[PDB]
């Protein structure tokens, strides 16, 4: 019996591919511990997990509970759990070494690498990270070390160059902003975990080789860094039974089967808001300015506090009446099943703020992706799309909050993407791959037994 | 050799819409009509109606009525302005309109100004007549209010006034506007000034008809309501004329009702005017899709009143339709996909409505609304919530609304008695009709 534990981050971003890594564990007859840091921070993730551990009542939930962290440098409560979890680890200790059965390894996220390497060397058993971005995301976070120690950091550096990646020259304008500050917490925080990458035993990402070839070529050939464990291409992570929600009124799914096919443009930013009001306001206008069918998903601006504000509040009046005029276009604040969306043959496009999660989806899918990137890693994933030829973003919109984005800017973007069959055929290409992953003897089923060789 | 009438509104649509009708009907029968238009023109919906019926009858004579304005200490409401305007400027129509050729016959003037313009048309020696834009019972009231003021009841002991023989017989006290209630306010002094001069006119012109006033014009020609009041004459219904439709105008609502059942879609206006605060805006929408049926929502301009489910409902379900325009309420009254009219009551909206016997769901706002949503209701063809209160007494709730909303469409009783008020309607302007013998009575002693 091989018993695997897991540890994801906060957020749904992380909490997503370690439920579907989770699920891929146990259909190799894995007997599963999932690590639940207590209170979880949102309602989305609550419900997820019921729904996942009622789909998989084998998997032992062990409740990990984290005493209050008082930061003065971010009350968000998504940071205030990751500050949690880095002062308190030492309670996992008892908890993972009295379990039965004796445990096989330990599979925790990125971001928790510095409190939880000491915690896994304490155990025994090999143990690894799953990264919830892009290998080639993945390539600058083991590159940083590297990077800033150059002359040319901060000031300087004009593009990175990593060798062999699957964006060759990275621009500085794509970034991280704080990772450019030496005084920034992300900047301490890359510059201690990335040194701590060499004593792992491996390395998990959702990808895989139609999309970030290069990328996983270079990583594990050690072109990328001397001394990184080998890096696992298991993706693509498709969406499961589990995160459907179980009572759901249809009408979205009943609004896109009366559109032609390949007629909608599918609009979403992500888990939570993280965009401005006046740039709110400026997409609405767009998506009715480009003359498409469309499915904008919007996210309440605080999580777990709804508002009573109209779609008017947000868009304005105007805005919204010429919207129930034309009739092209649905906005929905809720969280919607985004793999029935995104695999109806309604939608041709797909404007995504570039979350991994999102874009490796829309991979399994094949939408061609109007990548609108906002903050993080973001802009790094959209040109791993660019690359790939199945997607486009315009460099010159900014991070979030630089600029004002005009409606009339969107709506172009949006008719390009729309109507270039060239980024369609190759994200129907990379569709094709993205099955051939999951298929028997596929490279996903090819790194996992590379993974479950040495566990048992 | 002609008949000469010079027609004075006051301002908004509720009374430049009533006289520009009155017009078209004086101009069938021959008459010239001078139109004396206050300027500048409050509102850009009174110029461009202004314009089209100019524009449709080049025979009107236009004369301008050049206002100096009123400073900001006298009020913040623009209507209010031309009001002060008037009444300290109206010594300037008596030099433009004794010096008019043809010489002028008669003299019709709105009743708002019947203070500052009753010394001018006597100046004239011509006869001289208010049209009052409202319900025939807010006139017996209005006529009624000096004995009402003179009452040892009033006002604090009356619970009903009783108006004798007028259509709704007991009017009560919550439905009295609020400053009629206070004799401090202006709103009282106005009233107790401007009614003892109703028995210097000549008459009184009415947008009514037997069909849904039968009892009070009955009473106010019978001095019954005050002795001695001069002749009322109810030329109603004033029906819409083709100088209102705007030549440009997009299709987008026929089109959408086109595509409902028939009399399926609840209308919604609340007026020429935003009258309503956006919390209880909020509560509209909220009833709306509440109460299950298909509806047009008119708003108009003054955090959002579009709820997110009333937007989605809108775009998957059709249900419905909100804009924020100056619409064509005669044409959406007459289409057959309407099958109920939720109105303030404004008595021109309720005219319409018996025009095309669309059943009505009051509910009353401000002034004169109350009487005339129980004039509705007396005659059986409309309903009204007397707890929901003035505006801004109270929250109305969505339930509530979309309760009130499914019983007044689901109710064919009061259907079919719209529809027995719509054929009034149209017998009123035939031949031999009551708008045609008023008209005549009315015109009889014109040269
Ligand atoms: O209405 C919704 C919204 C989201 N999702 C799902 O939720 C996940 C969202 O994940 P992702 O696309 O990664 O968005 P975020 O969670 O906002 O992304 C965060 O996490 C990612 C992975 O670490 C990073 O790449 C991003 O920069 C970071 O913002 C996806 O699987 C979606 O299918 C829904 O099912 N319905
Ligand atoms: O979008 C619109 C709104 C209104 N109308 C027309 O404008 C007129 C509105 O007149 P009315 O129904 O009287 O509304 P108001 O002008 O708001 O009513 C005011 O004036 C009335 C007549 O004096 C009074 O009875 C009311 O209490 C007072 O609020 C009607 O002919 C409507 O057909 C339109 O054509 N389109």
């Amino acid at each position: 019996v091989v018993h695997v534990a897991l540890l994801p981050s906060a957020g749904m971003g992380h909490l997503t591919p370690f439920l579907r890594l989770a699920s891929l564990l146990l259909h190799q007859h894995c007997h599963v511990t999932l690590i639940t840091p207590q209170p979880t921070v949102s309602k989305a993730e609550e419900d997820l997990l019921s729904r996942f551990l009622s789909a998989f009542p084998q998997v032992n939930q062990l409740h990990f509970h984290l005493p209050p962290s008082d930061s003065t440098i971010s009350t968000d409560p998504f940071f205030l759990q990751f500050a949690s979890i880095r002062s308190s680890s030492h309670l996992l200790t008892p908890l993972l070494s009295s379990l039965t059965p004796p445990l096989s390894s330990f599979i925790y996220d990125m971001t928790l690498i510095s409190p939880l390497l000491p915690i896994a060397e304490s155990l025994g058993v090999p143990h690894y990270i799953l990264f919830t971005s892009s290998a080639t995301m993945f390539s600058f976070f083991a590159y940083f070390p590297t990077l800033a120690k150059s002359e040319s950091f901060p000031g300087k550096l004009d593009f990175v160059e990593i060798p062999g990646v699957s964006v060759s020259s990275i621009p500085r304008s794509s970034i991280p902003p704080p990772l450019l500050d030496p005084n920034s917490l992300f900047y301490k925080l890359f510059m201690e975990d990335s040194p701590k990458l060499k004593k792992l035993h491996g390395v998990l990402v959702n990808t895989f080789e139609g999309i970030e070839k290069e990328s996983l070529e270079a990583l594990n050939g050690g072109k990328v860094v001397k001394g990184l464990p080998p890096v696992y291409g298991v993706g693509p992570f498709v969406p499961c039974e589990f995160e459907k929600v179980v009572k759901r009124g249809e009408t979205i799914s009943e609004w896109l089967d009366e559109q032609p096919s390949g007629s909608v443009v599918y609009v979403s930013f992500g888990s939570r808001t993280a965009m401005g009001r006046e740039q709110l306001r400026e997409v609405g206008d767009g998506l009715v300015k480009s003359g498409w069918r469309f499915l904008w998903v919007v996210k309440d601006k605080i999580v777990d506090r709804a508002e009573e504000e109209g779609l008017d509040g947000v868009l304005g009046f105007e805005l919204v009446e010429r919207m129930v005029k034309e009739k092209k276009g649905l906005v929905v604040k809720e969280w919607v099943d985004q793999s029935e969306i995104l695999g109806h043959k309604a939608v041709g496009g797909f404007v995504s703020h570039c979350g991994w999660n999102s874009v490796v989806e829309a991979a399994w899918f094949g939408v061609p992706i109007l990548g609108w990137p906002l903050h993080g890693d973001q802009k790094i994933n959209a040109e791993v799309v660019a690359k790939g030829g199945w997607g486009v973003w315009k460099e010159g919109w900014g991070w979030e909050g630089e600029r004002l984005v005009k409606g009339e800017e969107i709506a172009e973007a949006i008719r390009e993407v729309m109507n270039d069959e060239s980024l369609r055929m190759k994200a129907t290409q990379v569709k094709k791959d993205a099955r051939k992953a999951i298929s028997v003897g596929g490279s996903q089923e090819v790194a996992l037994q590379k993974l479950m060789e040495v566990w048992k």
